[PDB]
């Protein structure tokens, strides 16, 4: 409702001005609490209001005292706290720093196992781990084995955060449902700050009104389309393509960038339904063609049923260009649909093999596959309505860097995983797992715990990658980063449904 929003708006451009003033003047706070402070407002999901200003206040601390000394560094929360947060924002703050809460070889002194909080945010601080990060791998041992033995005793919501954060760590997880979740937490607290919370409350309120808008105008732009008319074997998932939009930006300037990469989202699951409606290879080949070549003067080439897609395709392609146009990035739509050719290709070439019957090396297997993940599209359509995103971003993209390449192999072998314990055989035989069993010569065991290895290295890269000094700015990072997360979670299928209605059907009570 407009009244509403605005009502919202007008308390919050006041709360967010005093919360500026609480930033400020954590000047002369103990660091401890000036921590706190961020990691508060950062889960509350209102930190967005405050970025340059959060940031430098992290900056400063990550300068001030680079070899943790001074007395407050003996707290193990304070130490993980800061931790955390500066390896978040890209600061490559050493792991060394939890030295002092380490005896002799090694291990974690048993007297920290009290501190359960401390404990708590050990095992959060664990998960921003990269390659070679023994103390960390140690304390994620560590930690996990004292909070769930202590886990049975706990008080409310302390006990709910420990059983949450087991489950998914906070910096693998989607950033809207934690601040939702976070949300409830702070709330059941009792020496908590009643101005942040209701902050927290309306402007989570605000902004799911916005993605319900843009929700809208996905759904009406899909409808307009009247694919199920003349496709009816078509799968009517708007919803779901809009759902994944809001784990890689919540954020309202990143309004016209969810309803973009919404479209192409819908607009693969459309070329997934055509290449999968006869599997007639003849007719997929002209198709994967006629989109290669990438011009209307093609679309006479095409089956009937084929012509409805990939003049859709056409358009939805031209609008993004006319709609950038406005600011003169019409220009940066070309990579988007570069990738859009790439995983047709690849659609192309996983058929021709499923018809030969014929079994890919890993190598092979995984040389095509990480496209059709989508995570190079996706993640390439997730900058098309950032105004920040220029062709030099959209140039190293096309260079397929690292973080990219962790992100698509994640989100390949993670669904590898899932989908293997499942259907197993049939397919599409040729799986990622039981490719990994031929090739190597192991066991399904064996090439699952090669998998999961691989996500693990996955993790480790884009961590490693997110830290400064890095090749674009972290901006765009994060949009990859929760890409990243967006999989994981969902592979830890009707698994988002609890998350759609959090997210986009139920407001919280102010």
């Amino acid at each position: 409702d407009n009244q509403v929003a605005e009502k919202y708006a007008q308390e919050i451009e006041t709360l967010k001005e005093q919360t500026s003033t609480m930033l400020s003047a954590a000047c002369g706070t103990t660091l401890t609490e000036k921590l706190n402070l961020i990691d508060i407002i950062e889960r509350l999901g209102i930190a967005y209001h405050f970025e340059k200003q959060i940031e430098d206040m992290l900056d400063h601390i990550y300068r001030a005292d680079p070899y943790f000394e001074a007395h407050e560094y003996n707290d193990l929360n304070t130490s993980s706290v800061q931790f955390r947060l500066l390896r978040q924002h890209g600061y490559n703050v050493s792991p060394n720093i939890f030295s002092r809460f380490q005896d002799a070889n090694g291990k974690f002194k048993e007297s920290l196992r009290s501190d359960i909080r401390g404990l708590l945010n050990l095992y959060e601080a664990s998960h921003v781990r990269t390659h070679k990060e023994d103390i960390l791998e140690e304390a994620l041992v560590f930690s996990v084995g004292h909070l769930e033995s202590a886990a049975p005793h706990l008080k409310s919501p302390l006990s709910k955060q420990v059983t949450h954060a087991l489950e998914q760590s906070l910096h693998k997880s989607i950033p809207r449902v934690e601040i939702r979740y976070f949300i409830s937490i702070y709330e059941e607290e009792e020496f908590k700050n009643d101005l942040l919370l209701r902050f927290a409350k309306l402007d989570y309120n605000l902004l799911q009104m916005l993605h319900k808008h843009e929700l809208s105008e996905v759904s009406r732009w899909w409808k307009d389309l009247d694919f199920v008319t003349t496709l009816p074997y078509a799968r009517d998932r708007a919803v779901e393509c809009y759902f994944w939009t809001m784990g890689v930006y919540a954020e309202p300037q990143y309004s016209q960038a969810r309803v973009m990469l919404a479209k192409t989202i819908a607009m693969i699951s459309i070329v997934d339904d055509t290449f999968d409606a006869y599997g007639i290879v003849k007719e997929l080949e002209v198709y994967t063609d006629a989109i290669q070549r990438w011009d209307i003067s093609q679309i006479d080439r095409l089956p009937e049923y084929m012509k409805i897609s990939y003049k859709a395709l056409l358009d939805l392609y031209d609008d993004y260009e006319k709609e950038l146009s406005k600011d003169g990035r019409s220009d940066v739509v070309h990579y988007a649909k570069e990738r859009m050719k790439e995983i047709v290709r690849n659609y192309f070439i996983e058929a021709k093999w499923f018809i030969e019957g014929y079994m890919p090396s890993v190598s092979e297997y995984l040389s095509n596959a990480l496209a059709t993940s989508t995570y190079y599209l996706l993640t390439t359509t997730s900058y098309l309505g950032m105004k920040s995103a220029t062709k030099e971003h959209f140039e190293w993209l096309a260079t397929n860097p690292k973080i990219l390449e962790a992100n698509a192999t994640l989100c390949r072998v993670v669904d590898d995983i899932a989908t293997y314990e499942v259907e197993k055989g049939r397919g599409q035989i040729a799986t990622g797992i039981e490719c990994y069993m031929r090739d190597y010569g192991v066991s399904t065991e064996v090439a699952m715990e090669k998998f999961q290895e691989m996500a693990d290295i996955a993790w480790k890269d884009v961590n490693e990658e997110i830290l400064r000094p890095t090749p674009v700015s972290s901006e765009i990072l994060t949009r990859i980063l929760n890409l990243a997360r967006i999989i994981d979670v969902t592979y830890k299928e009707k698994v988002l449904k609890p998350h759609i209605i959090a997210l986009v059907v139920d407001s919280i009570d102010i």
